[PDB]
């Protein structure tokens, strides 16, 4: 696991990376596919109630990457994203 990432994912329970996991597997074939594409990346962050704005979304891509979202990138961007609650 790339180290910075280690602890954005630090901030989550067990359960909730389940519960991350079980909703990007809907936007993905996972018998061969382990990326979900950007404009699938804010409809699983809101399949997970967070409400990313359009802006913020390229902004996290150009931060997190390392097109194209793979599970982990998606558990620092929705950790990234849960800290914006009003
Ligand atoms: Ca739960
Ligand atoms: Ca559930």
């Amino acid at each position: 696991m790339d180290d910075i990432y280690k602890a954005a994912v630090e901030q989550l329970t067990e359960e909730q990376k389940n519960e991350f996991k079980a909703a990007f597997d809907i936007f993905v074939l996972g018998a061969e596919d382990g990326c979900i594409s950007t404009k699938e990346l804010g409809k699983v962050m809101r399949m997970l109630g967070q409400n990313p704005t359009p802006e913020e979304l390229q902004e996290m891509i150009d931060e997190v990457d390392e097109g194209t979202v793979d599970f982990d990138e998606f558990l620092v961007m929705m950790v990234r994203c849960m800290k914006d609650d009003s």
